């Protein structure tokens, strides 16, 4: 099955011109826990943002342009992206905006992190119909010594 | 000689307890380059935000309450903190607020990072009359894919 995993600020903002203005090691820990040992599909801008391949995951980059790193797999279509995953129970799509838009229709589950940050965004997570999804897990946490903002983890399954 | 190193938001706002709302790996690199191989003095809140002893530095915690951890040095007074440093060319004071207030009188240099972020806060870096200080180095950087805000490194020497 295909799952989308994203960190959304207020109004579903997911990206800005520069790095997001938050320091959330706990959110990254959740991201790692939910993607480890699974293929991850991302767009080129997300790839460039991370800076290196994610350890212990098969990194797949969906892009019309040519491959710059021998450490990951470059694909040119959703179909190719999928085929590169092989036979695994779950494929994780990690962004950005355009990639989420192309995979939403095929997605069965969403792993969302809602962050209480008001920012002017560049890209936003596609509008989802809350009547179409069932929340099966939610957990709220306040900002603390290491995390700059409050956040809530949520997992939704398609009804 | 004693030096204070701090990251300030607009209006000189500094962290109190929760992590600051910015992601500046280039700023932490600056922090590391300037404190490596030197003793660092910090208060209890800063210690909690770091979460572990900084490698390659002698970690001294100035606090009234008790030494949780054995990997660092716990002192109850300014005099004791200085003594624990031994005889080195430069002692780095890394915050927070009350710690900067206690050492400013004794400081000969300031390594400051001015960040273009408006943050609401109670705490401010102590008032320094820059005419008692000579700005000796200044280098501005714009925000990018990995750094959430613009920042300017500055070094001042006590005249
Ligand atoms: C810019 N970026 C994209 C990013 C960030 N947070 C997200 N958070 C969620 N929930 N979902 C995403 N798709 C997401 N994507 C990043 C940047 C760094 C790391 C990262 O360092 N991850 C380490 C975990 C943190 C660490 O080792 O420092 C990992 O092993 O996943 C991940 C994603
Ligand atoms: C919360 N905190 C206090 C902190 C942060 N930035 C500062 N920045 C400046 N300029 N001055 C300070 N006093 C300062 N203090 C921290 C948190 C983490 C690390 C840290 O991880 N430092 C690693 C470098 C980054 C990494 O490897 O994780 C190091 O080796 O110094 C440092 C300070
Ligand atoms: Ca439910
Ligand atoms: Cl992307
Ligand atoms: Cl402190």
């Amino acid at each position: 099955m295909i799952s989308l995993i994203a960190a959304l600020a207020v109004d579903r903002v997911i990206g800005m011109e520069n790095a997001m203005p938050w320091n959330l090691p706990a959110e990254l820990a959740w991201f790692k826990r939910n993607t480890l040992d699974k293929p991850v599909i991302m767009g080129r801008h997300t790839w460039e943002s991370i800076g290196r391949p994610l350890p212990g995951r098969k990194n797949i980059i969906l892009s019309s342009q040519p491959g710059t790193d021998d450490r990951v797999t470059w694909v040119k279509s959703v179909d190719e992206a999928i085929a590169a995953c092989g036979d695994v129970p779950e494929i994780m799509v990690i962004g950005g905006g355009r990639v989420y838009e192309q995979f939403l229709p095929k997605a069965q589950k969403l792993y969302l992190t809602h962050i209480d940050a008001e920012v002017e965004g560049d890209t936003h997570f596609p509008d989802y119909e809350p009547d179409d999804w069932e929340s099966v897990f939610s957990e709220f946490h306040d900002a603390d010594a290491q995390n700059s903002h409050s956040y809530c983890f949520e997992i939704l399954e398609r009804r």
